[PDB]
């Protein structure tokens, strides 16, 4: 009925887009999207289960608008929730700061307490660093529509049943 909170931000509106897709394998009200340029600090207080979608841009940069919500998460807190990650990035243009925007909303999310779910295969991918690495996994769903376009639908359906597993649904 009411779930899942899915907080994101885009730039061309390819992370947008996989948040639809993502809502819809979900099920009937369980997600429901949430642009962070129209969003407070406070609004993440709302769910104990947490999606964060978050592109990388100008070479290891949050997306704008998760970059302003950035600054105000050390003043709230996460402990008690499941957060998972995901995000668009280009691993042949970027491949030395691949996804680094999801690694970074994570390592302070994690910090203020979240407890991170929905770490994803670095195989099948072609980079040579990002921050979102943690044990050899990215901590979060990787995806890639400038290179891997073809991948991102089977992509979300696996790591989706994924969550609906770690999140206990
Ligand atoms: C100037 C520029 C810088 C970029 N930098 C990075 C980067 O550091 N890391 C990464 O993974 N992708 C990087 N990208 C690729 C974007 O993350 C990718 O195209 C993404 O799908 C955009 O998603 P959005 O439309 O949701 O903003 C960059 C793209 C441009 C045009």
């Amino acid at each position: 009925a009411k779930k899942i909170g899915l907080f994101y931000g885009t730039q061309t509106g390819k992370t947008e887009s996989v948040a639809e897709i993502i809502r819809d394998e979900f099920g009937n009200d369980v997600v429901t999207l949430h642009d962070v340029s129209q969003a407070e600090v406070t609004d993440l207080n709302d769910y104990q289960y947490l999606i964060i979608g978050c592109p990388t841009w100008n070479i290891g940069e949050l997306q704008s608008d998760w970059e302003g919500l950035y600054s105000e998460l050390d003043d709230v807190d996460f402990n008690g929730k499941l957060v998972a990650y995901f995000g668009t990035g280009d691993q042949i243009g970027f491949a030395d700061n691949f996804q680094d925007a999801i690694g970074i909303l994570e390592e302070k999310i994690s910090q203020r307490g979240g407890k991170t779910v929905g770490y994803w295969s670095t195989d099948g991918y072609d980079f040579n660093d990002s921050k979102a690495l943690r044990n050899g996994k990215f901590v979060g769903l990787a995806l890639d529509e400038d290179n891997q376009s073809d991948l991102t639908d089977d992509r979300i359906k696996s790591w989706v049943a994924q969550l609906k597993s770690e999140f206990g649904l």
